[PDB]
């Protein structure tokens, strides 16, 4: 039992608004056109909401809502990215990415719009009532990075060329749109980081520790369904290729990569330096953000009906 | 005491052979947006030393934008806005939509005409996705600004954690960094462009250039009243003298410059197109710190 070994020093916690939020982010995919009609009764067991309710557990529950929803979108996403030509064609991924790109910019969305392109612009458009500017720009740039990443997936699978270990990791920090999902942290927990704590070299380590951990815990439990579709963007696989190894060696490889990132991340965090009182207490809610974050990705990951 | 010939690196720059006439064009600018013993101000020999290797073009840009900081920064650090936030704030927020592309008006300053004059130069030459890094990195100069006016209307002195992390920025040194990118005409791909090392590079080139000036610009700063310098920073958190934090100043920098050629040993291997596009990059990041050093001891601005 492999999966057995995906463990932290630390323990996550839930919304006790979880149910709620799941029915409404059904109803929200059921409003804005996002449900496959092969979805009828799947529908039911998706559970969005509940990984959103292990990720922001302390959110009030409007802010809940607007992460539940976004997850959804990225699930909808991906799932087109991953399991259909889209993810193939990056002419066409590009033809959708300019579409969303001028929504990410305030663009409203015109007739012939496609579901998630209407669907994105509810999203920015409720964030950026609850949101400043300096945020709703650093969101959008951190979801234009996962879209560059999605067309550097469709190239790779274009090309039949699977990623080298470095790279591969490079552009999974991006490639799961984790880091959008750390800037509703601030969100969730109402704070306002100054800029020189915001992006300090510990803080942006500790996100990438956070980044990695999730990426490769969803690798260990997604390679199955991947390599179903004959996809190839699994740290598993790229070190199978890299290493010339076996399948259960290259697991095993991958799960020792997670163990030690999980120890960089907890060492890091005795590393943050003192600005002031005020800083460090908004800080330890954004690094605490972070341990919800990997604790909710395992934690709904093992249960849910998306890898069994 | 010869405490400034402890700034060395184990590398060395270069500068553009068109120096001279970029330097004549960049006075000539100045005088024409009416931002402006001129002659002894030599803002396009560091622009030279920076992108050593740029087309004419695109360093008359960069030496354009540089001299447009020198000027901004006197404002911030020699005038009576520097010491006025409502009056920071008005002035950033014309820079920030001048920034998103709106056309200058009558009322706005010399400052805001230079700055659209700029962003207009660099759309011709630089894609979307660059405007914007550029944008953000020019956005949180402004953001560290106003930190510093806050620091002088409160008359507080920050500790030297808060200090080093906002200097990366009060310095605007990573918008400097952005132009490397044009200067050598390279595309990074997106997990190159923020890779860890990467960033850990630019954060140590930074922290060195910057340290490297305040070690250079303590004298004219405490002239000014200014508390904005690693060296008086470390005497008020230490109550050491003057000498000690000069001294501590310099161990910090001789430190980052060993993490620099350190971390550059530990960049991974991408692929060959990529890694070709990263050295030029890196080797940039070396052109800027030796710039600002070699610029800086026989600057008439540190005399
Ligand atoms: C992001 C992807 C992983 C694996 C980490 C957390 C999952 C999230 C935030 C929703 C899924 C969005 C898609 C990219 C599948
Ligand atoms: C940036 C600051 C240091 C000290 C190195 C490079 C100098 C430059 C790029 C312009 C000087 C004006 C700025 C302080 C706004
Ligand atoms: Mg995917
Ligand atoms: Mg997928
Ligand atoms: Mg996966
Ligand atoms: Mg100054
Ligand atoms: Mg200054
Ligand atoms: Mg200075």
């Amino acid at each position: 039992d492999y999966r057995a070994r995906l463990v932290y020093p630390f323990s996550g916690a839930i919304s006790p608004h979880a149910d709620i939020v799941d029915q409404a982010t059904l109803a929200w995919a059921a409003m804005f056109g996002l449900l496959t009609d092969s979805l009828r009764h799947k529908s039911r067991r998706l559970q969005y909401g509940l990984l959103a309710a292990r990720a922001y557990p302390r959110a009030d529950r409007e802010m809940l809502q607007i992460a539940a929803d976004w997850i959804a979108w990225l699930f909808f996403m991906d799932d087109q990215c991953d399991e259909t030509g889209i993810g193939r064609d990056l002419q066409r991924m590009i033809a959708l990415h300019e579409r969303f790109l001028a929504i990410l910019d305030g663009a409203t969305p015109e007739a012939h719009d496609c579901a998630l392109t209407y669907a994105l612009a509810d999203l920015r458009r409720r964030l950026a009532l609850r949101a400043p500017d300096n945020w709703l720009r650093r969101f959008s740039e951190h979801v234009r990075l996962y879209f560059t990443a999605n067309r550097w997936e469709t190239v790779n699978r274009q090309r039949g060329a699977t990623p080298n270990v470095a790279t591969y990791c490079a552009a999974r920090l991006f490639s799961g749109a984790v880091y959008a999902c750390f800037d509703l942290i601030e969100l969730a927990e109402q704070i306002e980081l100054p800029f020189y704590a915001r992006h300090h070299s510990i803080v942006q380590q500790l996100e990438q520790a956070a980044n990695n951990i999730i990426c490769w815990c969803n690798d260990v439990l997604s390679y199955p369904k991947e390599m179903q579709h004959g996809d190839r963007h699994n740290l598993v696989l790229v070190i199978q290729g890299e290493h010339q190894c076996s399948l259960p060696e290259a697991i095993d490889r991958a799960l020792d990569l997670h163990a030690r990132e999980v120890a960089t991340f907890v060492r890091k965090r005795t590393c943050v330096p003192y600005f002031d009182a005020a800083v460090n207490t908004a800080l330890e809610k954004y690094v605490t953000g972070l341990q919800f974050w990997i604790c909710a990705n395992r934690d709904w990951s093992l249960t849910a009906t998306r890898y069994a």
